[PDB]
């Protein structure tokens, strides 16, 4: 196995996926490591187990009927993989806590948002829809863009957009097109 966190890329306290090299923290890992279980199976190894058995779910989607699936187990998943994608990019840690608005010629979000409290809503089963999830996640970064206006730190906003947006197209297996 990997000898460090697959999210945060740093030794420690790490648990080892029985069916990959990966390894995590137990707090990096989404959903939090399960307390028995042997063998483990990361998320990385589920979804993999997903596509394998249905190939054809990747197969080309629309956007809109992602959007309104409910979250069963396996829809569920699909998002706790995707929220994890993004805290794999060191980026991630500008829009991890809950953020303050207090600059010059800017006003605050009327509705703050961001990846711990996603985190949090996922765990406690919060979202029915698949929707519910990817604004909540859209509005992070939608946020940062608005309070931001013209300064370059907007930037990190639309890159880590950038990845939520190409792991949701592949992690959903949205149609491709130009
Ligand atoms: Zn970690
Ligand atoms: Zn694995
Ligand atoms: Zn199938």
């Amino acid at each position: 196995n990997s000898n460090i966190c697959e999210v945060c890329n740093k030794w420690g306290r790490l648990f080892c996926c029985d069916t990959c090299p990966r390894s995590f923290h137990e707090h990096c890992h989404i959903p939090s490591v399960e307390a028995n279980k042997n063998p483990w199976s990361c998320i990385f190894c589920r979804i993999k187990t997903i596509q394998e058995r249905c190939p054809e779910s990747q197969s080309g989607h629309q956007e809109s009927e992602v959007l309104m699936r409910q979250m069963l187990p396996e829809e569920q998943l699909k998002c706790e993989f995707l929220l994890l994608k993004v805290y794999c990019d060191s980026k991630s840690c500008f829009f991890a806590s809950e953020p303050y608005y207090n600059r010059e010629g800017s006003q605050g979000p009327q509705k703050p948002m961001w990846l711990n409290k996603v985190k949090t809503s996922l765990n406690e089963q919060m979202y029915t829809r698949v929707e519910g999830f990817v604004q909540d996640m859209r509005l992070i970064f939608h946020n940062h863009k608005e309070f931001y206006r013209e300064d370059k730190f907007t930037r990190l906003g639309i890159q880590v957009q950038d990845i939520f947006e190409k792991n949701f197209r592949n992690i959903f297996a949205i149609q491709e097109t130009s």
